[PDB]
């Protein structure tokens, strides 16, 4: 397992324009294209990132491609933030896996909040740190998924994807 094979669990794989549990236009494996109603903004969003006119609908290849620019831009932005790369550079390897997974789906919006679970996964402090996790409504809004995240930020395993 790697960031790749886990955030593929959690996001699918979907060819065409779809809503995210948010209700908002996103394709691929959870490529985001906008946050406005209008399916026509979308797909504009759509055509610019490929840099062709696809109506709505992409490729796996073309899909593969845009998570690895996304997994790469949601890295860059915790080494880029000064309070997500000091908890970042203090944890192993699968644990910075499930930050990574959550800058993702949240983007860095919701680091002011989560100010005390940092602290504590920087302290590694981790059962406290998965309780406070899940006061959130991330947990609430996708539980099965904030589960998966929280056990593996707990535990250091990928117990949650297997
Ligand atoms: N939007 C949002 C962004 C970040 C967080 C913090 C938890 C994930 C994380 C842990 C350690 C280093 C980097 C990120 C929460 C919400």
């Amino acid at each position: 397992m790697n960031i790749f094979e886990m955030l593929r669990i959690d996001e699918g794989l979907r060819l065409k324009i779809y809503k995210d549990t948010e209700g908002y236009y996103t394709i691929g494996i959870g490529h985001l294209l906008t946050k406005s109603p209008s399916l026509n903004a979308a797909k504009s969003e759509l055509d610019k990132a490929i840099g062709r006119n696809c109506n709505g609908v992409i490729t796996k290849d073309e899909a593969e491609k845009l998570f690895n620019q996304d997994v790469d831009a949601a890295v860059r932005g915790i080494l880029r933030n000064a309070k997500l790369k000091p908890v970042y550079d203090s944890l192993d390897a699968v644990r910075r896996c499930a930050a990574i997974n959550m800058v993702f789906q949240m983007g860095e919006t919701g680091v002011a909040g989560f100010t005390n679970s940092l602290r504590m996964l920087q302290q590694k402090r981790w059962d406290e740190a998965a309780v406070n996790l899940a006061k959130s409504r991330w947990y609430n809004q996708t539980p099965n998924r904030a589960k998966r995240v929280i056990t593996t930020f707990r535990t250091g395993t990928w117990d949650a994807y297997k």
